[PDB]
């Protein structure tokens, strides 16, 4: 019997995964056993399995974990599976980069599903503020002009009878800090880390990265983000948006499904926000348009005693039918680019816009030491948000924080 470890990807995560593999089980005449790891403990459990040799056949891995676990020497090469699924041209480039440790020419993980983020907006609020959505979400200048108009607007939510916040975004020292910043960094022409001068180094303190960071964080100093937003997580901001408190916020495609679910079943179909829902990609910066991608991949431990059957299950879970099916349950975009043509996506205007957003997808570099980089970036970005909460983020203060971040990161990148 094969054993798979997964994270809570869908509302009934084990059940959905079992329904997903039921045809594979029938064709191979096996049961696949599943264990669900909470996102909190998943990494600890997976590293304990890597060090001990005691674990599942397959594990889910977040895309940013691939480099670290690969570098431990515990993953089976899966170039054969990826060739079977269509090779490099079967994936968005940003997704293909998540199949390996950066600069390896051997794949160790199979793309499973993508998490990308775009802006949701209140179509009624923008109509009432006189804001063209295409031009608000096309450029930085359009975006900040749109928030200005939304702040000035006399519009009130029909249900709350109160104004809407122009923009809600969190400012907590969580991993979401870095992916909410990344499109602004990238659109300015910056990066979190880059190769330069023969080494990997932080680029958080580059003029371009600082430009992007300051543009975004300064919106919360201009009155466009309510103070209360800064200490909420993405779940709480999503609930504020559903409750008619927010004109604009960034998230993945899951909320699209929930706008069709009645409040009696855990959704928000009856709320004004569900009936007046738009999506747009992140605006272009001066140096280009980028959409953050994350999500999850699958990997096979090389200590598995069922590698041949495990490889057949990776091809199954990576392939068209299972990619389309699982997306109905996760609300996430398939990792397999072919699957985006399915009518389940193309006949839903809001999902078609996420697929437009996908063309601009970009991932973090697949470094073995990525988690140490991310922790240091998150902590220092959280200090910049904390200055925002005081109305004291200046460009020089932001630069000094990112200078400290860059020294810490540069030191982390020198050890292995
Ligand atoms: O604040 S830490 O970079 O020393
Ligand atoms: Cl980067």
């Amino acid at each position: 019997t094969l054993e798979v470890w997964i994270m809570p990807n869908s509302p009934q995560p084990a059940e959905d995964f079992k329904a997903l593999v039921a045809p594979f089980e029938k064709a191979h005449g096996v049961e696949v056993k599943v264990t669900v790891l909470d996102w909190g403990v998943a990494w600890t459990k997976i590293t304990t399995a890597a060090t001990s040799g005691v674990g599942p056949d397959l594990t889910q891995l977040g895309t940013t974990w691939v480099g670290a676990i690969s570098a431990m020497g515990v993953l089976e090469p899966v170039d054969d599976v990826l060739e079977a699924l269509g090779g490099e041209k079967a994936y968005l480039p940003a997704v293909w980069r998540t199949t390996r440790l950066e600069g390896a020419r051997q794949a160790t993980a199979v793309p499973w599903f993508s998490e990308l983020r775009a802006f949701y907006y209140r179509t009624d609020a923008l109509k009432a503020a006189g804001v063209n959505p295409a031009e608000m979400f096309a450029s930085w200048q359009g975006f900040e002009a749109g928030l200005a108009r939304l702040k000035a607007s006399s519009f009130r939510d029909p249900e709350t009878k109160a104004p809407l916040a122009p923009l809600c975004t969190p400012g907590k020292n969580s991993w979401d800090v870095l992916h909410n910043a990344a499109p602004w960094i990238w659109g300015a022409g910056g990066e979190i880390v880059r190769q330069a001068g023969g080494r990997w180094q932080s680029a958080l303190n580059s003029p371009e990265s600082l430009e992007g960071l300051y543009f975004f964080l300064s919106l919360a100093q201009k009155g466009y983000v309510p103070a209360e937003s800064l200490e909420k997580n993405t779940a709480q901001i999503e609930a504020d948006f559903q409750a008619g408190k927010c004109a604009v916020f960034a998230s993945g495609p899951w909320m699209i499904q929930r706008a069709q679910v009645p409040e009696a079943k855990g959704g928000f179909a009856e709320r004004t926000a569900a009936k007046n829902l738009g999506v747009a990609p992140y605006p272009a910066g001066p140096k280009g348009r980028y959409t953050f991608f994350g999500g999850s991949n699958l990997a096979l431990f090389n200590f598995s005693k069922n590698k041949p059957l495990a490889k057949e299950l990776l091809k199954y879970l990576g392939g068209p039918e299972a990619q389309v099916r699982y997306a109905q349950m996760t609300g996430m975009l398939p990792a397999l680019r072919s699957a985006w043509s399915d009518p389940s996506f193309q006949q839903n205007p809001l999902l078609r816009t996420f697929i437009q957003a996908a063309q601009f997808g970009r991932t973090y570099p697949s470094l073995a030491g990525w988690g140490g980089v991310e922790n240091l970036a998150v902590q220092h970005l959280g200090m910049a948000w904390d200055l925002v909460a005081q109305g004291r983020l200046t460009r020089e203060a932001l630069k000094d924080l990112m200078d400290k971040a860059s020294a810490a990161i540069n030191q982390a990148l020198r050890h292995h």
